[PDB]
């Protein structure tokens, strides 16, 4: 029996828009009401890859357009076993950032090409849900630590922002207004989060 | 003024079938005929990625088929700069493997997905020329150091083989028999490569 139990929800969103304070509380809510969650991100920077992800945001290092894209795509990857597993198990996986982050950035930041950029993501577990805290380009340039990485800059922000809504009308995205008090997104989240059946089912694929 | 003066050509085959020997030949002889060239292999184990690439093979790690696959594509597109200039500048390119080496390993010996697999590298720079060494699976066997490496198993190599051809038949492939003499198949490759002409040129990428 290998049908996947578990519940797969991923975070999307522009930099410093509050995808991990939403994240922890999505799985401290969840760690209420007694369902088993492992917390994922995007990228995993402690893996070989990641260090090399790493550099590149912390513009330690420089590489080409293409050789990046590939490598975030790659390090998603390395964690498709894990959360097969999880997700087998009946583990619910809160992650942050996933192929979507992928496309947007790679096509809005290094103009690439939209089609190029999923193809190397196409085949990874899809979620059963984005959530996609949505903010203005402008609107988190005020927020703790913006500008120490390589695309915060308001300028490209501005151009990932159009990129994201390459699936903006997609099912299974959630727009959430992101430029509200925390708990007034935290509840919008659990509210869809409880609209949700559990019951095994079928894994499915990006990019269906 | 951007055009492609110099020329690209390609060694493929088997493990152990004398890509660099014959790579190393086809270099000195173009130094010979005051050629300036530039030999590269793939993958290339001394950059970052390159370095995980490599323990992969040397079985040091593991990693899932599909991220490996990806790095590899990722270590060729992290060379395109290089090989542009060289390119553009007239310096010719010899290089031993290429996308041509990633379809074939990935979806033989790992059951990828053809087109998944090719999907990454299609948009690097199209070689002018591929030189299959073609040899049988239990061949090379025979040969200095084999089995030293994660593919270096008749029985996988038998399964490679069987994907090298889907490339067998494009025109750019050129089936050489390697069983034979170093100086029959050096002959042969230098009589194929006279037939060239020369002349700056459009770039072309995979896979056109
Ligand atoms: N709704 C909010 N209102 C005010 N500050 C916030 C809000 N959400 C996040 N922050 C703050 O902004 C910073 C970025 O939040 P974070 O969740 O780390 O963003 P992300 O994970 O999307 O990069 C943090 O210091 C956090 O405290
Ligand atoms: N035509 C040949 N006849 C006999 N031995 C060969 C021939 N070609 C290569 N070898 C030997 O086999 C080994 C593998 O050759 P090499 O060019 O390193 O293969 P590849 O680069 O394709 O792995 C080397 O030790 C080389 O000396
Ligand atoms: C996962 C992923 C992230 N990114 C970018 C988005 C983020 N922008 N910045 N800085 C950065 C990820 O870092 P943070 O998720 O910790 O904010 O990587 C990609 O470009 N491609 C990807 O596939
Ligand atoms: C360049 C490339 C090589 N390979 C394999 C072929 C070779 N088989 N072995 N062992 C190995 C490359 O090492 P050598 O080219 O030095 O023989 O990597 C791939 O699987 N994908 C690739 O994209």
């Amino acid at each position: 029996d290998d049908k996947k139990k578990g519940k797969f929800i991923v975070f999307e969103g522009l930099d410093r828009s509050g995808k991990s304070t939403q994240s922890k509380l999505l799985v401290e809510y969840l760690k209420n009401n007694n369902v088993e969650v492992k917390h994922l991100y995007f990228p995993n920077r402690e893996t070989g890859i990641g260090q090399i992800i790493s550099k590149y945001l912390k513009m330690e290092n420089s590489m080409s357009n293409e050789t990046i894209h590939l490598l975030f795509s790659a390090n998603r990857w390395e964690h498709m076993n894990e959360i097969k597993s999880l997700l087998l198990k009946g583990i619910w996986v809160v992650c942050d950032r996933y192929a979507y982050s992928g496309v947007a950035y790679s096509s809005g930041a290094l103009n690439l090409n939209k089609t190029w950029c999923m193809n190397p993501d196409q085949g990874l577990i899809k979620p059963d849900v984005v959530f996609y805290l949505n903010v203005p380009p402008n609107y988190a340039q005020n927020r703790s630590d913006y500008g120490e990485e390589i695309y915060e800059k308001v300028e490209t922000q501005k151009k990932i922002y159009e990129t994201y809504k390459h699936f903006a009308h997609e099912d299974y995205w959630i727009n959430i207004d992101a430029t509200r008090k925390i708990e007034d997104i935290h509840n919008d989240i659990v509210k869809e989060v409880t609209k949700i059946k559990v019951e095994p089912e079928e894994f499915n694929f990006l990019w269906s």
